[PDB]
């Protein structure tokens, strides 16, 4: 349809708000506040019968209803996507509304640990930005939580990294040995995910101590995660073809390895 009615705040504003919920129900605003994100996200940037910063404060305590899995965690998402938008309008209130965000976090992740690691994956996924103060907090994590929580402690430091704790000094042992040896597809998935974009940043040594147990995915059922394996094996490749001589010997013999690897996935199931 034309044109795009920019909502009246009001209406939006109980939706969220009218009664602290002890119940489902107050996720109405938060779907709602989401259509006004959905549609190309037009003009939200409240005016009319209420202010700002109030408006948000009262949304991000939506994410403090944990009796109801589908309650708390929405308003995060919601509110990651104000960061994408706030942040491409370019509003002049970032910088205090990114010290209020910072402070909502750090009040409750303190206390409510699964929840607010949930929280920092709907910001963090959903806009990538908050996680940067709190990194070291979360690698924190990443071996107490299985399942679930493995997948999604990886998809935050996955969707905000920016090469934390040089990372081998932190991980070198603590997770790609065996967690990478670990079997669940989804796990697994977002994994090789993690691996396919640490390209830039390794060196050689670990490329050699990695790779090799990549390579273990010549048996993997899945498609879907093999693929993955597979573009990584590219890279590799396309990367670690001889030049005319080299220093750093597996800068061809990964390769000697990889150009074998390559011709083992030409005959695929």
């Amino acid at each position: 349809w034309k044109d795009c009615l920019s909502i009246p705040y009001r209406l939006i504003f109980e939706k969220f708000s009218g009664k602290d919920p002890n119940s489902k129900d107050n996720s109405v605003g938060i779907q709602l506040l989401g259509i006004v994100m959905a549609n190309d996200l037009p003009p939200y940037d409240p005016q009319c019968g209420i202010q700002s910063s109030e408006y948000f404060q009262a949304l991000v305590n939506n994410m403090s209803f944990v009796r109801y899995k589908e309650v708390y965690a929405a308003a995060a998402e919601v509110l990651g996507l104000i960061l994408r938008y706030v942040m491409e309008r370019k509003n002049i209130l970032e910088e205090s509304l990114c010290e209020l965000v910072a402070k909502q976090l750090k009040q409750h992740q303190n206390t409510m640990e699964d929840k607010f690691i949930v929280c920092l994956n709907k910001v963090t996924k959903s806009f990538p930005p908050l996680a940067d103060r709190f990194m070291n907090a979360v690698f924190f994590l990443l071996p107490k939580f299985h399942g679930v929580l493995k997948t999604l402690c990886l998809e935050v430091v996955l969707c905000r990294v920016e090469g934390m704790t040089e990372l081998y000094f932190q991980l070198k042992s603590k997770d790609f040995v065996q967690v990478m040896r670990h079997r669940d597809d989804e796990r697994q998935k977002v994994c090789l995910d993690i691996i396919y974009k640490m390209m830039p940043k390794l060196k050689p040594v670990e490329l050699r101590e990695l790779l090799n147990p990549v390579v273990e995915f010549v048996s993997h059922p899945s498609t879907t995660c093999r693929e993955q394996m597979y573009n990584i094996l590219m890279w590799i490749h396309d990367n670690y073809r001889d030049p005319e001589s080299e220093t750093d010997n597996d800068s061809q013999e990964i390769f000697k390895l990889a150009k074998d690897v390559l011709i083992q996935g030409l005959i695929d199931e």
